[PDB]
């Protein structure tokens, strides 16, 4: 995760 989707 991290904020790509």
């Amino acid at each position: 995760y991290g904020g790509f989707m």
